[PDB]
């Protein structure tokens, strides 16, 4: 699953 690193 795709986890993005920092908002």
């Amino acid at each position: 699953n795709d986890y993005i690193d920092n908002p």
